[PDB]
Formats: C-alpha cells, structure tokens, sequence
C-alpha cells in the first residue's frame, strides 16, 4: 500500500558523473563514451557572469585548460566545443561505465528524476516535473550546476535535464542535454522571471486514480460533465486544459478503477469549486499534480529495471 | 533553493540485490560478501503463513530448494541458517560489488532511503521515517519482501530495514538485517495492530528551520515558552514530548538562523491551536515530521557521498 514520490534507481547515472574545472570554477559533468557535457559557463568567473560572450570566451581557451576528474581518475581532454549553453570536452578514455543511453527533450508535465550533485559526487536523488511555465521545483545548492535530470527505460537511461541556475522564485532552470534552454531564460546573471505556473490536470486526475486504488474514495460524486464543460472551469483555476490524448492516456487507470475519465473529471470540477474541507487524500491536503499517469500505473504494477 | 524529500543515492544497493527462490515463492535478497539476507517465510507457501512453525518448516528444506538469481546468473547455495526473522544462505561467489557496509539498529524518528524491489530488481528509491510506533508509511506491491532500507555515510552503506508485510491502515513493517522486528509485529498472517502514532516533534521542528532558511518565515512569533509548557501544549495534540537532547541536536539550526529552540516551540505552539489558515509553509498545508535536524543539514548545506 502507501503512495510515495519514487525517483528511479540511480546507480546507472552516478557512474557517469565528474568534476570539470576551468581555472577557480568547479562544477558536475556527465561522461558517456569519449565526451563530457556540462554548462558552458564553467568558463566564466563569478563576475563575468552579468554578460558573458561565450564565443570570445571560449575561442580563448585550450584543450589543457579544462580539468577533467572522475573520482581519482584524471581525464585528458583532446577537444572542446560548444554547442548552445553546453560545452562538450572530447577526452582520451570512452567511459567504461557508459550505460545504454539517449537524450530526450521533455514536455511540460512529465516527470524525471533528479540525482543533485556536488564537486562531481552524488548527494542525493528526488522526482519533479517540468512544470507548464517550464521551470522545475527543485533543490539546489551552489555547486548544483551540471546535475542531470533522467528517466530510466528497463536499461536505456534517456537524460532530460541539465541544471543550470535558479530564478527569483526559488524554482530552477536548465536545458536539455543539447544545451538548450527549456523556457525563455538565457545562461546570464540578469532579470529573468517565470511567467504564471498552471496546474497539470492529467496528472491531477492520475494522482485521484491512485487514492482510489489504494481506498482514498470520498472525493467521488454522483455528477458527471463534459469535456468542453470540464475545461471551461479548469482555466478558471489555472488548471491546464485537457484533451483527447490525456483521455486516452488516463484509460489504463479508468479501466482498472471502473471509473470514466469524466467521472472523475466531475469530481476533480467539485473540489476546486467548493475546495478540500481541511480533508486529505493519501495524507495530501493540497492536490498533487507531479505524477504522470505511467507514474501511477508503475507504482500500482511493479514496473522495475536493469 | 527548495525543500525535497531526498533519498540517498542507490547505486551501491542496486548492486547487492538478487532474486531469492524457494519452492513458487520469489522475492528479495541483500548479497553481501558469500551471504545472502532474506525474509525467512521465504520457505512458506499460502497455508503456511497463517501460523508456520519455522524451525518445523525450515528442517523440510534444504540448500537444493533454494535458488538465487543474480541478474542472468545462478548463485550455488552451499549453507542456510536462520537468524530470528531473517534467513543466511551461504553462496560460493562473494559479491564483487559488496560496498563497505555495516547493519544498524535506528531510532524512531530517524530516517533512512529503500530501494523499492520487484524480483530481485531496482523499481525505486524513496526516503521515510521509523514512526514513533515502529511502523514506516512505504510504497509496496507484492513481491516487495526483502527490500532494505539504508543510509551511506559517505562510503559505507548502513543497512537497517528489511521491509516484511503491511499492516491494516496500510503501513508497513519490517525487521532489522539480524532479523528483529521494529515493534512488536510477527511474520505470520494473522491481525495485528500498531499502537497510536505520535508526530516526531523534534522532525517538525527541524522542518520549520527548514522552512525559515528557504525564507517562509510567516508561522514565526515573538511569543517564548518553557520546554515545560511546550510538552503540555504537545501531547494534546499527540505530538512526542521534547526532551533536552532535542533542543541541543537543534542547536545546528538554531544558530544557522539566529532563533532560539524555545522560540520555535512557541511558534510551533500557536500553530497546533491556531492551525495554518489555508496558509502553507515549503509548499505543505500540513507539517512534515519526516525530516531531521541532520537531513535538514545535509540538504541545506549540501552533504556528499561514494
Ligand atoms: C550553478 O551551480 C552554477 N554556479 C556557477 C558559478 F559559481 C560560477 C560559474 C558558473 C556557475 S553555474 C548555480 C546553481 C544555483 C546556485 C544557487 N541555486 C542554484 O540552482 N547557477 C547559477 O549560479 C546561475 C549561473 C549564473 C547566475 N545563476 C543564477 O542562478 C542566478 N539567477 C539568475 O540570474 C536568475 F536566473 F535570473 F534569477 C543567481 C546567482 C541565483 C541570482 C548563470 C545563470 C550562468
Ligand atoms: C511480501 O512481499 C511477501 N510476500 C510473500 C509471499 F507471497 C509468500 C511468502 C512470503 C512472502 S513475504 C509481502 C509484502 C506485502 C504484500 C502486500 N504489501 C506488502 O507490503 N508480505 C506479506 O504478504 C506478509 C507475509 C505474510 C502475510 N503478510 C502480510 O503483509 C499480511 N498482513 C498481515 O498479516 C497483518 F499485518 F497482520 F495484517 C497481508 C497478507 C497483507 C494480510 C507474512 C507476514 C509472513
């Protein structure tokens, strides 16, 4: 029973995790077969960092700059380059940890799991979601930077995530593995905010699925509605719109439980409008939205890997 | 910048799990050096559960009924002995990957990771708490028997769950690596019940520490109070009382913000009675007892591993 946020086993990852060090800037890089990725502002010090020109930068430094350290192992670096906000160190060993892997660009929604490191050693692995305005709420010291955010598929490790800074609200941003940003935000130290975050809806209804498979039953009333008419309240309350796919995506759950999509669309119209009553469910007091439907049906199946 | 629950890195754990087979009964196994650690009702069919006489049920068996699994490879049982609640099976091949480890017995109110496990394979990690009432608030499906629970101080891995069967309200229980059970639960199929749970206050108050560094200060008063008036707010609303080894294990965060232990009782006083208001505090609407002063250390300070 129960219902926990569950970050996948991360051992995988951590074998791919190093330090690189450019002059006194120190942060985490990841090491899959003869290349290294990490956020390209390990070039710059804490004071070029109001506007940097990367290119100028960059065009500057030499292969023998970058120190590369992977445990007590010292890489040598044969090669650099940048591509967005992500430089790629080409080195002399292919890492023999390297695991089945792929890069993947996320959608707002779907959840990954972060392992957060320091000085290229693992401290510590949650789950989060890219949130609608595409930051993420995480937990980020300085000396984050370059901690990765991944899925696992049986063995494939598809990387999602590169950390890179945190804005004004205490929610964080980073690019894909390809260094591209998710969001408007730019790798320089200057005004930058997220616009307004919505709640996810389909992970919303997932979530009420899971009380419902593990008791949690009181939310669950005699209405039903439509779609068009769901949706209609749901930008009232900053809730995301729902669609075709997000049905579809829901049946395993609504299969399972019995209850139609729209059913528990009903509900879910109840309790925004006349909110919670100081009553929780699975022990939350607020609505839950970070986890998928595959979340879901992972936890309430057994889905494992290796 | 944020508040997660954060679970220790799993790598050195993932490598210690295999698959443990006796008769059609299948679930998990620790792999320590040439030993593997697993529930011991491993040896129990259906019938047996509801009051298996072990030591009768266990002379039945021998090494030849027992079959582990280690990814894609056999594992030759030469031994078995059982300890309390657990059972020994002596293997040929120590574990390569055997990390530095250690078994503990922990506290209520101490914290610890588990690694999730569905035959013999990594689903999950996630972090909870010993309650007061030696019960833990897990995700587990069937199959999830012999899970373990952990810590890694930065190289060793101390073991001190091995997760056993779920309870009525749907907690879990589960024993100690020599095979003792947290509380005073049985493996046997029979009702049992934990007692009241009480909320970890000394957790409670190193997650509102938590919550002042991360700049949610509203909950704070001007208003003191004696550890003595504390406890008799406390125990109203079944919180543990707070003894003088609390308020010192405080100490950390206290100097960290500049507010006196007796100061934060106080606020935390006017919140039992007052509740929140519809306000929330680090994005919960109820108060997290599942965090300690070390795990909020670690994580607000940035504390590494392997
Ligand atoms: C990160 O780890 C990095 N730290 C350094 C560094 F010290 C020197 C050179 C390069 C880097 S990358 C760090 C992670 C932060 C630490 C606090 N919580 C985190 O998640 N990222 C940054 O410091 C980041 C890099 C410059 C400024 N950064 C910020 O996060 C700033 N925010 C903004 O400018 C805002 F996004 F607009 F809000 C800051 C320092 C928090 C105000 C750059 C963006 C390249
Ligand atoms: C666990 O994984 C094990 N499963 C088996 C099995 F199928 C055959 C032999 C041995 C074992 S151990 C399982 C974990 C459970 C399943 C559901 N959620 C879980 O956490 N543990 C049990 O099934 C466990 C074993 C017998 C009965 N068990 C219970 O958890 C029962 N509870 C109680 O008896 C009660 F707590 F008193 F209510 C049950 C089946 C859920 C009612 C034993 C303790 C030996």
């Amino acid at each position: 029973s129960g219902f926990r946020k569950m970050a996948f086993p991360s051992g995988k990852v951590e074998g791919c995790m190093v330090q690189v060090t450019c002059g006194t800037t120190t942060l985490n890089g990841l090491w899959l077969d003869d290349v290294v990725y990490c956020p390209r502002h390990v070039i710059c010090t804490s004071e070029d960092m109001l506007n940097p020109n990367y290119e100028d930068l960059l065009i500057r430094k030499s292969n023998h700059n970058f120190l590369v350290q992977a445990g007590n192992v010292q890489l040598r670096v044969i090669g650099h380059s940048m591509q967005n906000c992500v430089l790629k160190l080409k080195v002399d060993t292919a890492n023999p940890k390297t695991p089945k892997y792929k890069f993947v660009r996320i959608q707002p929604g779907q959840t990954f799991s972060v392992l957060a490191c320091y000085n290229g050693s693992p401290s510590g692995v949650y789950q989060c979601a890219m949130r609608p305005n595409f930051t993420i709420k995480g937990s980020f010291l300085n000396g984050s930077c370059g901690s990765v955010g991944f899925n696992i598929d049986y063995d494939c490790v598809s990387f999602c995530y590169m950390h890179h800074m945190v804005l004004p609200t205490g929610v964080h941003a980073g690019t894909d593995l390809e260094g591209n940003f998710y969001g408007p935000f730019v790798d320089r130290q200057t005004a930058q905010a997220a616009g307004t975050d919505t709640t996810i809806t389909v992970n919303v209804l997932a979530w009420l699925y899971a009380a419902v498979i593990n008791g949690d039953r009181w939310f669950l009333n005699r209405f039903t509605t439509t779609l068009n008419d769901f949706n209609l309240v749901a930008m009232k309350y900053n809730y995301e719109p729902l669609t075709q796919d997000h049905v579809d995506i829901l049946g395993p759950l609504s299969a399972q439980t019995g209850i139609a999509v729209l059913d528990m669309c009903a509900s879910l119209k109840e309790l925004l409008q006349n909110g919670m009553n100081g009553r929780t469910i699975l022990g939350s007091a607020l609505l839950e939205d970070e986890f998928t439907p595959f979340d879901v049906v992972r936890q309430c199946s057994g889905v494992t890997f290796q």
